């Protein structure tokens, strides 16, 4: 009861890997389903579970019944529920380019969709919270992604070989500024019919005459999205490969995409998503442009710089909703404590948690819920444990 081993949901979305969770963590998949996301938290659709008495209960249900005790008063008063959802993501194919609206615009979209009466669960629901809902991603295997606009002159260099693909490209090259970058982003997304095929032919041709990145990433993408205007997006947006242990915060109003690999992600039970390419779904382009900041982000500023204090490696996050830390285990115990509920996930090695008399082993890929009332616990072993919690 002090420390609770989690039973977690695996979402079998069609883009998931049939093997990654099995290779990494020994998770059984004899039916060979795609295993896209492993969920750690209290999502009302698919809450993690804990064991009673013998029986299991929804973690969400348990929290709901003893909110202050399990969450801590700070989190109870501030959020009224577990304020994060923690995932393992296994992208076996590239996923869609996404933008998260800011606070003001999330309020409006949420309100606009509510006024129009669209169910929260509908596929047309882009806005599920009136707050900006940020994400952090942390690489467990090499993790290929796109994030934010590149420096204007990086984009200039990259578009020259495809200058003939669309007049909007030549227009940007003439004066590579925010206004024309915005115009280019929208024009590419709005290409239709022979205008679209002409542009994609110019791009293909370039895949044969240009070597290295981001051309290679485009090739990887095109296997899954051969007829998507988003094939141009790596020329506009930074392409990053995170090494295992590196992390990146996804800011509002900023196009990004997870392209390949396995990562931890921290987010919330509610999310706001505007799609921006690599999708066969409908894009409201005006609305998208209205929710994007066309401001370059230097590649040097993409990764989150963590802070090491003793055994703890904190990844400072500029919101209160959640915090994220990595803890290096040793054979001598170290105390891990927080004012909030916490979830601890064994990244590698093996962790032995202790609270008083209770002992709990986590092998890689396993997790435990620690209620606010049960902090601190002692951790020993080898490898590393990841913690999601609240610093409030």
């Amino acid at each position: 009861a002090s420390m609770q081993k989690l039973i977690n949901s695996v979402q079998n979305y069609a883009w998931g890997s049939k093997t990654a969770l099995t290779e990494l963590y020994g998770i059984a998949n004899p039916q060979q389903q795609p295993m896209a996301e492993l969920w750690m938290g209290a999502h009302p659709k698919s809450s993690s579970r804990i064991t009673t008495n013998g029986e299991t209960v929804s973690l969400r249900d348990a929290i709901e019944k003893n909110k202050t005790a399990m969450l801590g008063e700070a989190v109870a008063n501030r959020f009224g529920e577990l304020p994060f959802l923690f995932k393992v993501l296994c992208a076996a194919q590239p996923l869609s380019i996404q933008v998260h609206p800011n606070k003001r615009n999330s309020e409006i979209g949420f309100a606009k969709e509510n006024a129009a009466g669209i169910p929260m669960d509908a596929a047309e629901r882009n806005y599920k919270d009136p707050n900006h809902k940020p994400h952090l991603v942390f690489a467990l295997t090499p993790f290929l992604a796109m994030n934010a606009f590149r420096e204007f002159s990086d984009i200039v260099s990259l578009l020259q070989p495809v200058a003939g693909a669309h007049s909007a490209i030549a227009h940007f090259l003439q004066v590579p500024n925010a206004e024309r970058l915005s115009q280019l982003f929208a024009s590419l997304l709005n290409m239709q019919g022979e205008e679209k095929s002409r542009a994609l032919a110019v791009l293909k041709a370039a895949l044969n005459s240009q070597q290295g990145e981001p051309w290679q990433t485009i090739r990887v993408i095109s296997e899954y999205y051969p007829d998507d205007s988003g094939l141009f997006s790596p020329l506009l947006l930074n392409v990053v490969k995170l090494n295992p242990g590196e992390a990146m915060f996804l800011f509002a109003e900023t196009p990004h995409a997870y392209l390949q690999g396995v990562a931890l992600e921290v987010m919330a039970n509610s999310d706001n998503v505007l799609r921006a390419g690599l999708t066969p779904k409908y894009i409201d382009i005006p609305e998208l442009v209205a929710n994007v900041k066309f401001e370059p982000k230097p590649a040097g500023e993409l990764l989150t710089a963590p802070v090491k204090s003793g055994a703890e490696l904190d990844f400072p996050i500029p919101v209160d909703d959640f915090a994220f830390s990595l803890h290096d285990l040793a054979l001598q115990e170290t105390s891990i404590g927080q004012h909030s509920a916490a979830i601890l996930f064994c990244v590698e090695g093996e962790a032995v948690l202790r609270k008083d008399e209770q002992r709990l082993v986590l092998k890689p890929g396993e997790s435990a819920f620690i209620g606010a009332d049960e902090s601190p616990v002692n951790a020993s072993g080898t490898g590393r444990l990841a913690r999601v919690y609240n610093k409030l």
